[PDB]
């Protein structure tokens, strides 16, 4: 079968529709999100216009084989979608009605700059190459562009679904392509690693911090030393949670600085013992009692110097 | 082939039943769980009926392309089911007996809350979509509604499978869908999780507390920050089972609020040592003998609390 | 094409066979192994007999399209098996030979009480749906029952290939299920968690003791924390291994109880101090001799209780 | 359908190009990647060759079936690759222009010696096996040579996607193959290593030397092993990152390097603390300055040692 | 269709060969490796043979559902092998010669005993069971047996790929079976063992070995339960890489060892420190100066049993 043909030099044009029914496995580290949704799409087929009277059919119904269907693919995915045909409905002008059922991983890249407070606009790329005869133009039509309320993603809110109009027509290997763009607008579910990552760092640095009300080196060495451990600890899991970035993230940079206090503080005990043995206690004290403050103090503003950079 | 003429405006009424066979792989992190199950359909098709007399037989057996079936999929899958027809009996009024095996992998939202003392509602939601000739309802046959005695989920007491007989009727993209909600009622085998994560954490909880029977800050430091580490351990190894939620979980409760005991317990030996150092051993006896009441009887209240506030 | 017809009111019996040829994959936490097998079918169908003097044959091979054969599936399976068909024979009196190679994952649960001392008796359930037209009743042909030399299941001893030659014939929506019961028993190769872990294990917990034989608190300490921190990874490595059970294991009663002798190890070591310090130490040094007998002593006969529970 | 017959003596070109729509999964540890792209295929077939004038049509479109097409066959894939045909043209010359849209897991060695400061040259072997009746050589169209704008490869800068445009033409058995070389060349996004592994692991390492200004023996065992351990942590880390190689990879030898650096510290606190005890501290403080200066003097040098020879 | 007719009582010949092309994923826990190879049959069928000069062509090529082929198959496979037929082409005399690509997961055991310096055999067993019209014995065309220079196995260096010329001819299920042993040997690239388990593993232990030149008793405890800590960490690793075995492995011994080294170790510290404050430190130094040679001589020599014993 050819596709149907041009009355004037104008091409044919696609309307599309995507309702999603499941949204899965968002795989931060891959960059990847399995989808679950329904592809509806409508053409003009001159060809295959009918008479209602004389017919006696308000509507034909036909099988995927016994008709022209354009050859509509996905751009940023894995493999070829998994589809199932609903219905390919006909009016008698015409009108070709299809829908099918599809599930796909699609892979979209993800910003992790404000991780975990972060926000992502996930990306499912409709295309249609043109052929020899005619050249296919793809159209939204938004009374077919939703979602299922059911829709939920673990660890994100699903804020909106919605289709970018205006496709992007372009050459591409000396043949016309429509490419349209449908959007889902997600962002993260914070809560859980406050509990589990930021408030349990947080109480291991400031355990670290008890060594400067303390004039026992080897207690200071233990307590510094440990907590610094725990760090590592929770610095592996979180990269373990994150792809590889050519940026620096918001988690990233605090579980950086944080090494930096560390390091400072086994410089404070070292210099404490050091001034100790010298027989300079009073130099050590002022020291010590300077860092009481000087620790709190920095590590507060240098937050907030962090927090006003990445937000 | 179209689907049965209607005698008046009534919608054709298919009827339903789900006979669990097989039940596993309930991943907690990704919210799924893996079914092996019959699903029967039965509905009219006059078109089809015949004489037991002319005929011969009392019924008739077809092949799925020989007649009209409905398409009929489920809401919360992945990927399509992978099915196989058992059997297709017609009786002599065109009532059409439909027997197929699937296996799915079906996405049910759990709600962790009261972690590992919790229990579910996984549900498998049967969907048909109306046709241009016809508007398709579903229903359940009670007598083909089940489960086979074997059915085991590992970690899992499988407590009952019904169905909620009246479907959500609805419009979806200008057309009728009838829904049906199947619900697998679970509740978890909590057991292993007393030997294996709560008694461990109670036991390096209270190592920590003997550190009130002790003078020695070297000492005390030792066993306050090696049970934080193996605590931290535990927290690590919890949340590695669980997904990400934007609520507190029961144990991830008790988990966080045990870390401020931990920390209260570092400044008590720190306040002790200073103290000491400051020539005030008679202050730091009355803070440490406080603290060994204090401890085990806000711990034991702060429990009470969250187990009330949770259950 | 229907199934054959029967001379009186007696149903078809359908002869089985299954020859094992790899086994592998025993998942301990799935509770599912993997198997590839030659599956061997035999009844007799008097409408595909014919005399061997007039055709000339004294067999006749046929493709499964051409004649009727009975649809036989696996109760506990995750999936339909990946099968095959190697050969169709028909001899002059009607009676059909089938043989297929298949692949399946096996979902059959393990008893984990004994482990890693543990024996099981796996299961691969054959079964028949009735037709309409006729019952059909599954048997055993022993002769065709067995597994080849080179099968082995990577860390598991296959002890017998047997099947239970009387089917379970009942009801499953109002039609005859005709179900046979194939049995693989397989034994543990323990040999490898003697050096692994129960040898290491017991090392950590022998030098916990020597605790026993100092009256440096801050060395005790160490001593019996860390050991209890070795203990605790051993608990974690042990349980990733397993799935979790609603009963207690072997190994996980004794990795259970040996934390009970490091929390009183700790009572000791605190209660010793405590004395030292009160300037008492004749009733510190009573303790900790009468400990170099008590815990060794009770330790020993623990582990008699437990062994004589478990075997 | 057999292949074109030759004019003369010479061999059927099949003229090639791949333009990369999605790059995805490199997985530095099975040393494969995973692609999505167009494979176009072009060749003059003169039994397919037509008259405009007389046809009617400019050019004719066939479906796979109709026409005899190349066995194209990618040399270093896991399994044949995943392929949907585009489109087919044919123009009146017989000139053939086939596209496919293809995607394959891809088998291509990497070279880890200067890890994560390392660049590669991922490998796709495009091949073709001569037939009986005529020989098959491959060529390169290099207006169809290319990749979209938006490939992105996770941790990885993707430099150019280029082809060898004269093949590898050889003998397997007995006939005649001929096989191209297209060639996308990457290099790694080093960045995260260094806030990641590299600093971290420093700061340890730094931290283990401050056992150069302290005189006792407890603290600096300390110090030393438990920085030696957090080593132990990245070491484990990285390899996990890596696969096992045959050769020195550039983080291995520093990483390994380090070892010594741990082993050398704790034989100077040894030397330090039997001084002492023997009253030799003159000699003990002599080592002990001396160390501060060779340590980082030493460490630094075998660096710039270590980083003259891999890069 | 049937297979070729016998002139006499001789069975039917096919030569076989395979030739690989790509080898991958060699899973050592599961015993199984990936493999992708051409594999050709050569068979003689006297009903294809045909006159070259009143046909004109020297060879006649077939599709596969054309002609007779014979049912091979893969013993130590996993799923059946995934093939693609590349070619079949007939000579005069009826000679039939095929070619097809396949990919295939191989199950073969591996001996752990000398692991990493462990050499291992993998098997491709290609079988042929005969029918009832003729018995089909398989032979090996030596010409068609090899492998792609590029073939690499991430860890291991290939040795060679030859196959048994002389079939495993038996009766299975009252058929004759013709199986054919095709063996590829390899050796591991035991190089990264040195600088990631074995070096660490015995800079550890040698740390351990510093409590023989230290009278403290504190610094002892910490030395000898920590670096058996970072071994215990070591022995978890090694055991990740390889599947439990029912014997003793190389590196299994060596691990296992070191830890009644770790064990005296502790009992020697436990003595000193009691002797000491028995007021017997003469007797202390004799046992430690002891130790001091003991300890790296029984190493030594323990070593040189074990790797006799081994290799
Ligand atoms: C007044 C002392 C200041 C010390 C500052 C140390 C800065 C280290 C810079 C690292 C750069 C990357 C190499 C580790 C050395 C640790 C410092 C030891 C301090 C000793 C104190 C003695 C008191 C007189
Ligand atoms: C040391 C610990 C540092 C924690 C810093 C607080 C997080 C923060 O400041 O995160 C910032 C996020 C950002 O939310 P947003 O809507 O994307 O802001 C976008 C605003 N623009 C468009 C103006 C840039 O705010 C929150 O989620 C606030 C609640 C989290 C508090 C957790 C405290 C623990
Ligand atoms: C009387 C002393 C009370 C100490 C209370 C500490 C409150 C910390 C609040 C953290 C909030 C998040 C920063 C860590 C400081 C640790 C406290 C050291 C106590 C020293 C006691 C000396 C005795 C005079
Ligand atoms: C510190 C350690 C805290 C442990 C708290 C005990 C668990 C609990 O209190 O959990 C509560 C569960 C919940 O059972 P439910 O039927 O769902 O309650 C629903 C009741 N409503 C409907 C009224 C809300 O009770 C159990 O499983 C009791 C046995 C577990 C004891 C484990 C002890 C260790
Ligand atoms: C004779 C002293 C026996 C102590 C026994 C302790 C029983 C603890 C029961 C826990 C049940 C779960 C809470 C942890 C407290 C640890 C005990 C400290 C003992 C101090 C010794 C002082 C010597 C006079
Ligand atoms: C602390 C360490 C405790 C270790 C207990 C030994 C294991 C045991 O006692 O295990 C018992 C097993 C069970 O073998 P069974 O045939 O199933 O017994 C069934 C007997 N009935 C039918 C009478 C009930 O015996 C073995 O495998 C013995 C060899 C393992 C010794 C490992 C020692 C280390
Ligand atoms: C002057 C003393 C130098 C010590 C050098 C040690 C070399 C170790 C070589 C390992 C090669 C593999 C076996 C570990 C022993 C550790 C060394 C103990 C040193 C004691 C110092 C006493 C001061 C007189
Ligand atoms: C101890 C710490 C050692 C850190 C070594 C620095 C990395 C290096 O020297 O790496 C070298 C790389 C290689 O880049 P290239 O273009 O491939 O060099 C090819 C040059 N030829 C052609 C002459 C051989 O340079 C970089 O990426 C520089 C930036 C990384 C700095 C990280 C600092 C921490
Ligand atoms: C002369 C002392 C020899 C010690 C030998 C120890 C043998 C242990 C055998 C374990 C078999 C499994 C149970 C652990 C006890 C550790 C030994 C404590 C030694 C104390 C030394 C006191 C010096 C007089
Ligand atoms: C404590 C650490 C113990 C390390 C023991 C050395 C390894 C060994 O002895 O391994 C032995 C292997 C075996 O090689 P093979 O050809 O299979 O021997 C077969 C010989 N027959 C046929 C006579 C039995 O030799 C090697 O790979 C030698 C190089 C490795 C040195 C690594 C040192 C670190
Ligand atoms: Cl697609
Ligand atoms: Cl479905
Ligand atoms: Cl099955
Ligand atoms: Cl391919
Ligand atoms: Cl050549
Ligand atoms: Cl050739
Ligand atoms: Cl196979
Ligand atoms: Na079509
Ligand atoms: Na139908
Ligand atoms: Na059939
Ligand atoms: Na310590
Ligand atoms: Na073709
Ligand atoms: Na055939």
């Amino acid at each position: 079968v050819s596709p149907p043909p041009p009355i004037a030099d104008e091409p044919l044009t696609v309307n599309t529709g995507i309702y999603l029914i499941e949204c899965y496995s968002l795989d931060d580290k891959a960059q990847t999100f399995k989808v679950n949704a329904f592809l509806s799409l409508s053409w003009k087929d001159r060809r295959l216009a009918f008479d209602p009277v004389r017919s006696g059919v308000r509507v034909k119904t036909y099988e995927p084989e016994a008709i022209w269907i354009p050859e509509i693919r996905f751009v940023n995915v894995e493999n070829a979608r998994d589809a199932d045909v609903v219905d390919i409905s006909v009016s008698p002008d015409g009108t070709v009605q299809y829908l099918e059922r599809f599930s796909a991983r699609v892979l979209s890249p993800l910003d992790f700059r404000r991780y975990p407070f972060d926000s992502q606009t996930l990306h499912i790329y409709l295309i249609v190459r043109s052929v020899d005869t005619r050249n296919i133009v793809l159209a939204v039509d938004l009374e077919k562009v939703g979602k299922n309320d059911d829709v939920f993603l673990t660890g994100w809110d699903i804020e909106s679904f919605t289709a970018v109009v205006k496709p992007a027509n372009f050459a591409l290997e000396d043949r016309l392509e429509s490419k349209l763009d449908y959007q889902l607008r997600i962002s993260r579910q914070y809560f859980s690693y406050i509990p589990n990552i930021i408030l349990p760092m947080l109480f291991i640095l400031f355990i670290s911090w008890t060594a400067f009300w303390s004039t026992s080196y080897e207690a200071n060495v233990t307590l510094v030393v440990s907590t610094l451990i725990a760090h590592i600890a929770f610095n592996i899991l979180v990269e373990t949670n994150l792809p590889k970035t050519p940026y620096m993230t918001y988690t990233g940079a605090i579980i950086f600085m944080i090494y930096l206090f560390y390091f400072v503080a086994v410089i404070e005990v070292t210099v404490q013992h050091y001034l100790k043995v010298e027989s300079q206690p009073a130099r050590a004290a002022s020291i010590t009692r300077a860092s009481r403050i000087a620790f709190p103090v920095v590590f507060l503003l240098a937050n907030i110097i962090l927090a006003f950079l990445f937000f």
